[PDB]
């Protein structure tokens, strides 16, 4: 299974098997400032589901492991802003991360031994 651009549209399965999952909603746009009015006090990068999904149909991502890096960063920016591990919105964050893991590692492996594949010579 030695295609190089495959993870492209896996990536765009899986985010929107992401925009079906309920647990998404709170990630789903950039966070708004009137109701969080600290959130870029403790947050240096916002990142969400749409930015991604718009950085992957614009043709910015050279690899999947660069999506995944900025879906990392959704996760990692809300068990940074929550004021408890108990949060509604962070025990939501976990459960989604846990459902792109288990998705994603089949896309990574299948790209990097695409790529060893194309250099095997
Ligand atoms: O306002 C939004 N998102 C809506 C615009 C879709 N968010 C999601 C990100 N936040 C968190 O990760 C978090 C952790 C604990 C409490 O919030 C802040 C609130």
């Amino acid at each position: 299974s030695y295609d190089i651009q495959a993870w492209k549209k896996q990536c765009e399965e899986l985010l929107n098997l992401i925009f079906q999952c309920e647990d998404s909603e709170p990630f789903r746009q950039p966070v708004d400032l009137l109701e969080y009015p600290d959130y870029r006090d403790i947050i240096d990068t916002p990142m969400d589901f749409a930015t991604v999904r718009e950085t992957l149909e614009a043709g910015n991502y050279e690899s999947p492991m660069e999506l995944c890096k900025d879906v990392r960063l959704i996760f990692s920016n809300s068990k940074a802003y929550t004021p408890s591990k108990r949060s509604r919105i962070y025990s939501m964050s976990l459960r989604l991360s846990a459902f792109f893991e288990e998705h994603i590692s089949s896309v990574l492996s299948d790209y990097k031994s695409a790529l060893r594949f194309h250099k095997r010579n």
